[PDB]
């Protein structure tokens, strides 16, 4: 997250760190959202490489023991059947991870609330991105979880020629684009939390930023629209 602030320890309890085995240590690669005690929602592009993955729930500082973490392996990976790694712009950037063990819920570990199917946010709706991604374009990952206020940019504006044009689809949510605040590499897969009827709900799964850089004016961060995939999510969870 570029232009973020350190989140409080118990603000976003559905946020997880998706990590891969490197030698005899582990490395953060993406975020995700805990949606069931044994299921995580993330981006499909986060699992394109054939690596060994684990999920960390209750995490705040990647480089130190926080005394609240639970570490669990990934037992099954279900990517949307229409996903294509060579066309992130086609959409379908979503995947569900079945955990090897069900995690224990507490004030640091909670399920994310998802929107009702078909819900679209009005332009400029209040949302926050969270993650341990780069803190600057071509920078380094954050040690502590970061948050940034990123208001939505509706489809008509986002798909206009000076913004993302045809690259953005109605199956996606755009947010930010002020040139200062944005998601960045390593935030992919995590949540976009938006305030609706007094409750924060996870409306986006972080998907991409410009090739020019993370925080680029009129290139808002782009997310998979969770409310377009509610039937798919329920269908996968019910048949596994
Ligand atoms: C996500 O972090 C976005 C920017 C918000 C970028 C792509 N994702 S990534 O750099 O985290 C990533 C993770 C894992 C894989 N993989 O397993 O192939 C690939 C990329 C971005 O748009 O550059
Ligand atoms: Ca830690």
């Amino acid at each position: 997250v570029v232009g973020g602030t350190e989140a409080q320890r118990n603000s976003w309890p559905s946020q997880i760190s998706l990590q891969y085995r490197s030698g005899s240590s582990w490395a953060h690669t993406c975020g995700g959202t805990l949606i069931r005690q044994n299921w995580v929602m993330t981006a499909a592009h986060c699992v394109d490489r054939e690596l060994t993955f684990r999920v960390v729930v209750g995490e705040h500082n990647l480089n130190q023991n926080n005394g609240t973490e639970q570490y669990v392996g990934v037992q099954k990976i279900v990517v949307h059947p229409y996903w294509n790694t060579d066309d992130v712009a086609a959409g379908y950037d979503i995947a569900l991870l079945r955990l090897a063990q069900s995690v224990t819920l507490n004030s640091y570990v909670q399920l994310g609330v998802l929107p009702r199917a078909g819900t679209i946010l009005a332009n400029n709706s209040p949302c926050y991105i969270t993650g341990w991604g780069l803190t600057r374009t071509n920078g380094q990952l954050a040690q502590t979880l970061q948050q940034a206020y990123l208001p939505t940019v509706d489809y008509a504006i986002c798909s206009s020629s000076s913004y993302w044009g045809s690259t953005v689809k109605n199956s996606m949510v755009c947010a930010g684009g002020d040139g200062v605040r944005s998601g960045c590499q390593g935030d992919s897969g995590g949540p976009l939390h938006c305030l609706v009827n007094g409750q924060y709900a996870v409306h986006g799964v972080t998907s991409f930023v410009s090739r020019l850089g993370c925080n680029v004016t009129r290139k808002p961060t782009v997310f998979t629209r969770v409310s377009a995939y509610i039937s798919w999510i329920n269908n996968v969870i019910a048949s596994n």
